[PDB]
């Protein structure tokens, strides 16, 4: 029951407790281990103890556990869904749901950030257009000219099913992709379905290799619709090299603004299916994944000839010298230009140091070693030597079908 | 039941049906992955199953299953089992179960090699002196100057657990490490237990950097013995860079064979507690894990320091620049020397090739992707975009305890 950890590193041992309080299944069995798997309406009935299991961690976090005041929340909130058949959340309830549902998020390495949030309240958002407003100054708000501040903006919750909002978005800024007739893509691979469906919509295309996606937003369950966040709002950072002079010459640039906008929050059996959220990036995401992953912009070789590196045998690791280069050149690109970002041996350092904390104020931490270890040095950062137990906390940010393949138009 | 694995970087899906055949357990369960944890006397009435369902798959392989041969042999083990309350294996099954046992290894990313296995049955050594030949021999076969050959040997199985066959060192070949009073680690900080063990036990110990250990041999539940493996017999390549000419009086060196020897292979419900196992090496092994983990050798502040990289901040990559340097470096020494090693994207890719191999002739492929994607540059390999599916087949390899915390000694 007691179930303990080890750092093989510090030889440091840890004892968590905290994973008794797991409510979701992990996907993985007694007889199978589904650790390196990507992807693995509430009754009245089903949302009564979900409410009370909320409730009850809230009072306990302001210590007026078994008050008064908890007690008449719970009966209010009873109440509530015996009649209407939802209830709705306070704003400190939000507040405190939104940040947990941070702290609980096993694949997140920022999460010594996780008490400083901005929450912003989106509930009073009726329409496509107000949507569309709300992400415009959470988009402003965020970025703050390069001093990225995190922040989560909420809109309705979940009702019937049939009045959903949504961003159909992946994340609040993303470059579109488009395949050639010359059959190679131009743009970002990863986008093409869904540049694929704002085109159809009526978005006219640059046809360019970094143009910024529409945003295409979903209020009350209607048809989505098509805005461009103003130009003015999306920080960009051109990318170039401390040593190497032809690096600009790539014509490579990326977003300051990481925010993703396709998860679903849960708090105390509510559902918000539009709930985007912000923070800042680690180098590697754009440096390792974005550019040289084979199925993103896959800049390896490129890079690797204007390094005039031997290319003719894998043990030169000429792949491995080209990826650090790349890396080098985005944080130094963005620190230039005033961009907060981390690199990875900073930011695993710091979710170490989080861990410790965690382990000692809440019993544990639930983290999946498979998403927190960077995709590159994996060993010289201290994650790689630290064992976690992966287990899933409420509040939680989850994952959601697409739009496209569930709306009814 | 079907279950599917996707790759991510090539859309290729995968469907797994030989999970089906997993009977022992992971640590896992519905409501926790323990997915990253390193570490998480049989009856007669437990013996006959796993003797019975291990025959019927070495059976079923050489497509005899449910012959005269395969019911003879099912009933000449039962009867083996009632009388003795053990069997022995033939040398075929042996030579089999050694194999499987290598192909159900959820961590090795080297299975696309398992069907080339040398295996040495040692299972007539009585003493720890024939104990060392047998290893000797087994270093000799596997070394084969440079051109490394995959081997096993196989010491006698446990019988009442009172009698165990085990060899101490957890390789056959590492370097001492020596605790200084001033609490800094001369030679590998890794074997530091181990070496004071090999002293207290009579070791002679030169206190140097890297000091070949004896190996320390235990045989019939006896107290072990102390052997020097013959200098001569040990291969070792010095490390140099092809570009930088300081990189060679860092003094590094490394051994060329390295060989398992701390694990159990279960086969058919038998215990083979001392089966060392050898292969050959992925140049991150050393270059990594082995000269850069802060808990090992630690040369990465002395290697950025004579590459003069900014070291101020963690933010140039320093570490990062001077880790692909000394993984360059062992990768160009082993193969200047003709020594056999495989780079981390050939390997890598060699056993993506080897997975789907699998999946289509075998139904699945256990891996482990905590342990198969490399510790460096995971991503740009493609066993990181490769989902996985851990579960544990028999035969197989196994943790075993460390015999100083289990051993009753003699005297
Ligand atoms: C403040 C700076 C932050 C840093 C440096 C950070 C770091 C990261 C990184 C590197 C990833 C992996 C992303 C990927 O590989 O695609 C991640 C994932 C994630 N983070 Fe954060 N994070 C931050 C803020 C936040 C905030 C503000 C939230 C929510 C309020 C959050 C929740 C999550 C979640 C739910 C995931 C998993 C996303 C997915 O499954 O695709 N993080 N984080
Ligand atoms: C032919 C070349 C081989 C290569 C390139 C190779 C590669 C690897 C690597 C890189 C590891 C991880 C080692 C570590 O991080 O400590 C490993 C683990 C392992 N390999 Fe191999 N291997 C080979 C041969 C073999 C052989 C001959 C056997 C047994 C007959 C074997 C069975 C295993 C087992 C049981 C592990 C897990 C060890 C542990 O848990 O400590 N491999 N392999
Ligand atoms: C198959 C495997 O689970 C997949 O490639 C994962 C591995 N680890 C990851 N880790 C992070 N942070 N982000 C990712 O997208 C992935 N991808
Ligand atoms: C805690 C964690 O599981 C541990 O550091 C693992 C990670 N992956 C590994 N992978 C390999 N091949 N070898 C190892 O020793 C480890 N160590
Ligand atoms: C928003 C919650 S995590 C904080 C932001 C972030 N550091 N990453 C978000 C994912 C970005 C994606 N990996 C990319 O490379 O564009
Ligand atoms: C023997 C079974 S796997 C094949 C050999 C091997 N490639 N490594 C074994 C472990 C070596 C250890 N990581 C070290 O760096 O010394
Ligand atoms: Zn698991």
């Amino acid at each position: 029951r007691f179930l303990k950890v080890k750092n093989w590193e510090t030889d440091v041992v840890l004892t968590d407790t905290l994973h008794l309080k797991s409510t979701l299944e992990t996907g993985c069995t007694e007889h199978i281990c589904m650790g390196s798997i990507m992807l693995p309406v509430r009754t009245k009935d089903q949302l009564f103890p979900l409410a009370k299991e909320f409730l009850d961690q809230y009072y306990s976090s302001i210590k007026r556990f078994g008050s008064k005041a908890h007690m008449d929340r719970l009966e209010e909130v009873n109440k509530e869904i015996e009649s209407t058949s939802t209830y709705q959340l306070k704003d400190t309830e939000l507040i405190y749901g939104a940040k947990h549902a941070w702290r609980n998020a096993s694949r997140c390495v920022g999460r010594i950030q996780w008490s400083k949030l901005q929450v912003f309240d989106a509930r009073d958002c009726t329409t496509a257009h107000g949507m569309f407003n709300y992400i415009c100054n959470h988009v402003k708000y965020a970025t703050n000219k390069g001093n990225l501040r995190s922040a989560i903006t909420i809109f309705p919750q979940r009702t019937d099913g049939k009045h959903d909002f949504r961003v159909w978005n992946s994340q609040l800024i993303r470059y579109a992709g488009y395949k050639q007739p010359d059959g190679s893509t131009l743009g970002d691979p990863a986008n093409v379905q869904f540049t694929e469906i704002c085109i159809q919509q009526g978005w006219k295309a640059p046809r360019g290799r970094f143009d910024v996606l529409p945003l295409l937003l979903q209020a009350n369950g209607n048809d989505p619709e098509l805005f461009q966040i103003p130009p003015e709002l999306v920080l960009e950072v051109p990318i170039r090299h401390p040593k190497f002079d032809w690096f600009k010459d790539l014509g490579l640039k990326w977003y300051g603004l990481p925010a993703v906008s396709n998860m679903l929050l849960e708090i105390g059996g509510l559902e918000f299916s539009a709930c985007p959220f912000s923070g800042w990036y680690m180098g590697t995401e754009i440096g390792v994944r974005d550019y040289c992953d084979n199925s993103r912009y896959n800049i390896l070789e490129e890079v690797a000839k204007k390094m005039d590196l031997d290319m003719r045998k894998t043990s030169s690791l000429w792949k491995d010298q080209a990826l650090v280069e790349i890396n080098i050149a985005v944080l130094y690109s963005f620190q230039s230009d005033k961009v907060t970002i981390v690199d990875h041996h900073s930011a695993t350092e710091s979710f170490i140091k989080h861990m410790e904390n965690e382990y000692r104020c809440r019993g544990g931490c639930p983290a999946d070693w498979v998403w927190i270890v960077p995709p590159m040095s994996g060993s010289i950062t201290p994650v790689f030597h630290q064992e976690m137990l992966n287990y899933r906390l409420t509040p939680s940010f989850e994952y959601q079908p697409d739009p496209w393949n569930t709306h009814v138009w």
